[PDB]
C-alpha cells in the first residue's frame, strides 16, 4: 500500500478551515500566533541522572540512592500533571519533544519527571488524536537519563472502569517496556485491595513501586476523626508491608497547611527512618510552596514541582520558588535559577498555544475555599466547564456547595478521579433539581441518580474506608447487583490474543501490544483514533495552532513527517458548496497546486425538537439531560412496573438509564434511536 | 539585595540594622520592612525579622512584601515566626503575582498556632467574591494580559510589582514589547551603571526609562558609560 501522509495532513487542514476544531473548544481564545521559543541545548549525550541508578542497581538500589541523596529532590509534573490541572491534559506531543533535549540536558539530577499515565492516556487518542504509547517511546529516546514517572489507578490502571487481573498486569510489563520507571500507584478510595494488585503488577513488570495514600481532611484538625493522622500511619504500614520502594503522600486538591505537612510527614519519618518519603500537593489554596517546604524541613526526600507558567492555582508549587527557597540550605537542590527560567519561558509560549483551554479563563487565581470543599485541581476546572455547558454555570457557587454536601451523602470518601467526578455528578444533579442533601435522601428510592453515582455504590469501584452509607444505598440501589471485595477478583481473564487478532483482521497486519492494551482498556475510543489517523494521518506532526485552528488563507508553514522529509504547505483558497455538499480547498504543497475536497456539516445544519414532559404529570418522562437515545428498552403498549428500565441515554460520556417512576401501561414512545435530545424533551407517556 | 547572601555587601543586615536605629532614635511609632519587588526570601526573613527584635524587644515591626516570586506567603509566614506583629495581604481574588501575598492563606496557615489572626475564613471568600467581581470590570487593566502568574527572575531583575507592569505597557507602546526580555537584563544593567540604588517610584521607574534608552540605542552598559558625554539621557 502506498503511503499518503501528505494529502491525508492537507485533508485535516482542509477540514479544519471547513468545519472548524476537532478538538471540543471550552472558551472562546485563540492560540497565540507565535511558536514557543526553544532553548539551546549542548551537542552531545546528556549528563548521568537517576535513571543510570535505576538501570544499574535495580528499584531498591534507586529507592536506596533517593534516600541517601543530600538535600531535596524535585520532581517534574509539568510533563502531565500541571497541564491535566490547567490545560486539562491538552499538552501535544509535538510541544513536549521540543523541549524534551533541553530538560535532559538541565534538569538531569530530578528524581523524576511524571508525563504519562492519569487522564493522558484516553486525552491523547479521544482528543489529540495521537498514541500515547508513541508519545512515551519518543520522550524515552530525547530524555534517556532521567526516571519516567506515570500516575497509575491500582485495580484500573489507566482506565475509567475495573480490568481483569492479567490486562492490569500486561499493561504494567508493556509500560515498562516501553520506558516507564516509576509507577506511582493509587487507589481513588485508598481502597488497599486495589493498591496491593497495582504495586504487584508494577513490580512484576520490573518497575518502582510507589505506593500512594491519597489525602483528604485535615490531621492537625483534632474533629476531624476519620481521616486522623492514626489512618494515614496504619495505612502506611500496610503498604510497607506491601513491599513499596516509595511512600508517597497524594495531597490531590491542596489540603496539606504546613502544620498538617509537619506532623504527618515527621510521624512517618520517625516510623520508617530508611524509606523514602514522596509528598505530591496542589497549589490550589495558594499554600502549596510553603506546605512543600514544611515537608522537606519534616524530611520529605522528593517533592512534586511544575514550571513556574505552568505551576500554581490547580496545578503543582513552582519550581523556581522552592530551588530559590532552598538554595543555600540543607535543603539545597542544586538546580541552576537560569535553567528554571529558560525552561519557563518555553512553556509561557507554549502555554499561550493552549489559550482555547486554560482554566485562568474561569479561575484567576488559587482559592481557599479548597479547604471547605475539597474539589481537586482537575476536577474544579472540568466541573466548571460542565456546569457551564448545563446551563449552570450562573449556580457554580451553588455547585460547590452541593459538592460538600454530596461527600458527607456519600459518605465523605476520599475524592480523587473518579470519585471526585462522581460528587460532582451528584452536586450538579443536586443542583439541576433544586434538591437540598435531606431532599436527596429523603427522596433516594424515587430519583434517578447520575449512573456514576449508581455503579459507586454497587461497588465497582472499591470499598469506601468506614463502609457505603447506609440506609442511602440500600434506597437508591434497591435491587441493582452489588459487587462484594474487589471488582476486578470475579471477572474473567480476557483473552488477548483473541483481542489482537480481531484487531489485525480489521485494520492490517501493523497491529502492536501497545495496541492490543490500548483496544483491551479503552475499546471505543482505540477504535474511533484508529479510524480517524487512518483518514488524516499522522497529526503529531503538526505544530498545535495548525492542530487547533488550521491554516489562514495565504499562509506557509513546514511540516516535519520524518528526518529530512519537509511539507511546504501554504493555504490558497476555499470554494463554495458544490452540488455534493462538499467545499474545495487548494493547497499549494513543495510549490504544487494540490485540491482537496471537504464536507461542510456546518453549510447545512438543522433540526427540530418536538418533545416536551409537563412536570405535573407523573407519566410524562421527560429527559433527565441533554443527551443522545443509544437504547430504547420498552414499546408502545408494554406494561411497566416502577424502577423499570425505559430507555438509555448517552450525555457527557455517562450512560445514564432512565427508569419509570409508576406502574403503568406505555401509552405512546416518542423518541426514536440516535435521536439527540435536549433536558426535559418527552421520552415517552405512561397511563 | 539579599541579607542571607554574603556577597551582597552594599545593602548588608549592618545596613538595615544602622538605618532602623537612626528612624528609631527619630521617634518612630512602627519600624516598616517594604520589599517593594518581593525579594525577602524565608531565611533572609528569619534573619532580618530577628535581628530588628532582638534590637527593639518592645516596638511594632510591621512587614510589607509582594507576591512576584510566588514565595511571598512563606516569607510573611518566615517574617511572622521571627517576630513581626503586622504582615501586608490583599483579598484572594486581588493577591498573588505583582500584588501582596493572599489573606484567605496567611488566615488559612496561622489557624490554631500562636500566631492565629481570628479572622473566619468564610468572610474572607465572600470579600474575595466580591473583588473577583469587581476585577472583572477592570479586565482592559489586568497585568494578567501580559504575567500569567508570579515570575522567579524578580530575583534577578528587582523590579518592583506596579514598576513590571508599567514597563510592560510602556515597552508594548514604543514597539519594544516583543524585547521585554532584553528590556529585562538592560534594567539590571542599568541599576548597575545607576549604582545599585533602591528601586521604587521614582527610582524604579528610573532605572525603567534608562534600560529602555539603553534598548531602544542598541546599546549595551560599557557602551553608554563610555558615550555618557555624547548621548541624550532620559530626563528622569
Ligand atoms: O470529558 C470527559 C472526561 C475527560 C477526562 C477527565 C479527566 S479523567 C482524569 C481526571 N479526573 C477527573 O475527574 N477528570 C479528569
Ligand atoms: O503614565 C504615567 C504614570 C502613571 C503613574 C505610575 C505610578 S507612580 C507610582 C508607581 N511607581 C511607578 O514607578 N509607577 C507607578
Amino acid at each position: 500500500p502506498a503511503q499518503n501522509r501528505a494529502q491525508k495532513l492537507l485533508h485535516y487542514l482542509g477540514h479544519v478551515m471547513v468545519n472548524g476544531p476537532t478538538t471540543p473548544i471550552p472558551v472562546k481564545a485563540s492560540p497565540s500566533p507565535t511558536d514557543p521559543v526553544v532553548p539551546a541545548v549542548p551537542i552531545g549525550p546528556p549528563p548521568a541522572g537517576f535513571r543510570d541508578i535505576l538501570l544499574r542497581e535495580g528499584p531498591e538500589g534507586f529507592a536506596r540512592a533517593v534516600r541517601n541523596h543530600p538535600g531535596l529532590l524535585l520532581m517534574d509534573t509539568t510533563f502531565r500533571d500541571a497541564h491535566q490541572s490547567l490545560l486539562a491534559t491538552r499538552v501535544r506531543t509535538h510541544d513536549l519533544k521540543k523541549i524534551a533535549p533541553y530538560v535532559a540536558h538541565n534538569f538531569s539530577k530530578l528524581f523524576s519527571m511524571e508525563n504519562w499515565g492519569g487522564a493522558t492516556f484516553d486525552v491523547a487518542m479521544r482528543f489529540l488524536y495521537e498514541c500515547p504509547w508513541r508519545r512515551l517511546q519518543e520522550l524515552r529516546e530525547l530524555i534517556p537519563n532521567i526516571p519516567f514517572q506515570m500516575l497509575l489507578r491500582g485495580a484500573n490502571a489507566v482506565g475509567y472502569t475495573n480490568y481483569p487481573d492479567n490486562v492490569v498486569f500486561k499493561f504494567c510489563e508493556v509500560a515498562k517496556e516501553n520506558g516507564m520507571d516509576v509507577f506511582r500507584v493509587f487507589d481513588s478510595l485508598n481502597y488497599l485491595p486495589n493498591m496491593l494488585l497495582g504495586m504487584e503488577a508494577a513490580g512484576s513488570a520490573g518497575g518502582v513501586v510507589e505506593a500512594a495514600i491519597s489525602y483528604t481532611g485535615d490531621v492537625a484538625d483534632p474533629s476531624r476523626t476519620k481521616y486522623s493522622l492514626q489512618y494515614y500511619m496504619g495505612l502506611a504500614e500496610e503498604l510497607v508491608r506491601a513491599g513499596t520502594h516509595i511512600l508517597c503522600i497524594k495531597d490531590m486538591a491542596g489540603l496539606l497547611k504546613p502544620t498538617a505537612c509537619t506532623m504527618l510527614v515527621s510521624s512517618l519519618r520517625d516510623r520508617f527512618p530508611d524509606l523514602p518519603l514522596h509528598i505530591h500537593t496542589h497549589d490550589t489554596s495558594g499554600a502549596g510552596v510553603a506546605a512543600m517546604l514544611a515537608c522537606a524541613q519534616a524530611g520529605a526526600d522528593v517533592v512534586d514541582v511544575a514550571a513556574d507558567s505552568m505551576s500554581g492555582m490547580t496545578s503543582q508549587p513552582s519550581m523556581g520558588a522552592l530551588v530559590a527557597c532552598t538554595r543555600g540550605t540543607p535543603l539545597d537542590t542544586e538546580v541552576p535559577m537560569e535553567r528554571v527560567f529558560d525552561y519557563s519561558e518555553y512553556w509561557e509560549g507554549a502555554r499561550g498555544l493552549y489559550a482555547a483551554f486554560d482554566c485562568t479563563a474561569t479561575m484567576k487565581s488559587g482559592n481557599s475555599d479548597v479547604y471547605e470543599n475539597e474539589i481537586p485541581g482537575g476536577q474544579y476546572t472540568n466541573l466548571h466547564f460542565q456546569a457551564h455547558s448545563m446551563g449552570l454555570g450562573s449556580k457554580f457557587k451553588e455547585v460547590k456547595k452541593a459538592y460538600v454536601e454530596a461527600n458527607q451523602m456519600l459518605g465523605d470518601l476520599i475524592k480523587v478521579t473518579p470519585s471526585s467526578k462522581i460528587v460532582g455528578d451528584l452536586a450538579q444533579f443536586m443542583v439541576q433539581n433544586g434538591l437540598s442533601r435531606a431532599e436527596a435522601e429523603a427522596q433516594a428510592e424515587e430519583l434517578s441518580f447520575p449512573r456514576s453515582v449508581v455503579e459507586f455504590l454497587q461497588g465497582y469501584i472499591g470499598v469506601p474506608h468506614g463502609g457505603f452509607p447506609e440506609p442511602f444505598r440500600s434506597k437508591v440501589l434497591k435491587d441493582l447487583p452489588r459487587v462484594e471485595g474487589r471488582p476486578g477478583a470475579s471477572l474473567p481473564p480476557l483473552d488477548l490474543q483473541a483481542l489482537e487478532k480481531e484487531l489485525v483482521d480489521r485494520h492490517g497486519e501493523e497491529v502492536t501490544p501497545e495496541d492490543v492494551l490500548s483496544a483491551a482498556m479503552y475499546p471505543d475510543v482505540f477504535a474511533h483514533f484508529k479510524d480517524f489517523t487512518a483518514t488524516f494521518g499522522p497529526l503529531d506532526s503538526l505544530n498545535t495552532r495548525l492542530f487547533l485552528q488550521g491554516p489562514k488563507i495565504a499562509e506557509e508553514f513546514e511540516v516535519e513527517l520524518e528526518r529530512g522529509k519537509t511539507l511546504h504547505i501554504k493555504a490558497l483558497a476555499v470554494s463554495d458548496l458544490n452540488r455534493a455538499g462538499q467545499r474545495q480547498v487548494f493547497f499549494e504543497l513543495n510549490g504544487q497546486l494540490r485540491s482537496i475536497l471537504v464536507k461542510d456539516t456546518q453549510a447545512m445544519k438543522e433540526m427540530h425538537f418536538h418533545p416536551k414532559a409537563l412536570k405535573d404529570v407523573k407519566g410524562q418522562i421527560g429527559a433527565p439531560m441533554p443527551g443522545k437515545v443509544i437504547d430504547i428498552k420498552v414499546v408502545a403498549g408494554a406494561k411497566v412496573a416502577k424502577g423499570q428500565p425505559l430507555c438509555v441515554l448517552s450525555a457527557m460520556k455517562m450512560e445514564t438509564v432512565v427508569t419509570s417512576p409508576m406502574e403503568g401501561t406505555v401509552r405512546k414512545v416518542h423518541v426514536t434511536k440516535d435521536m439527540t435530545l435536549e433536558g426535559d424533551d418527552l421520552i415517552l407517556e405512561i397511563e
